[PDB]
């Protein structure tokens, strides 16, 4: 059976762990111990094949634990995530992408940037600012939802399918 590893990056808050609960257990949790980072998987068919899932939810930043690292220079994907209504998570962004290609010695990592929270009213970041951002890093922009599940499946399966056309 073949295996995925991925790994959920990007600013405190932003929505990853809401999101990885979600893909793994179908359920929104408004409060989410931010210190608990930890590894998830999940068997799941995508276009026909039967595969695993192995997701590395990071936890703090400015930090490197001896499993981040492991899923960092092991990871073979990377959901970049910011949230809609925090501007500053996607400014953030750059510096996570900068971090990637460090630690790959590469500008060619399957990537997925993710705008979260879009079930929230009045956005500060357009899906335009985001769509113009992930263009200029040849990756695709999914806007998604932990609360509704909007796009959930969607971000992750698609990251799954960059790694494919590595
Ligand atoms: N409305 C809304 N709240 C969300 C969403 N995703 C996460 N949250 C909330 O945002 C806060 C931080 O989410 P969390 O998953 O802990 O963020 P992380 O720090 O990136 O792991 C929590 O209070 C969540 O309930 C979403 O799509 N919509
Ligand atoms: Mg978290």
């Amino acid at each position: 059976m073949t295996e995925y590893k991925l790994v959920v990056v990007g600013a405190g808050g932003v929505g990853k762990s809401a999101l990885t609960i979600q893909l793994i257990q179908n359920h929104f949790v408004d409060e989410y111990d931010p210190t608990i980072e930890d590894s998830y998987r999940k068997q799941v068919v995508i276009d026909g094949e039967t595969c695993l899932l192995d997701i590395l939810d990071t936890g703090g930043q400015e930090e490197y634990s001896a499993m981040r690292d492991q899923y960092m220079r092991t990871g073979e994907g990377f959901l970049c995530v910011f949230a809609i209504n925090n501007t500053k998570s996607f400014e953030d962004i750059h510096q996570y992408r900068e971090q990637i290609k460090r630690v790959k010695d590469s500008d060619d990592v399957p990537m997925v940037l993710v705008g979260n929270k879009c079930d929230l009213a009045a956005r500060t970041v357009e899906s335009r600012q985001a769509q113009d951002l992930a263009r200029s890093y040849g990756i695709p922009y999914i806007e998604t939802s932990a609360k509704t599940r909007q796009g959930v499946e969607d971000a992750f399966y698609t990251l799954v399918r960059e790694i494919r056309q590595h």
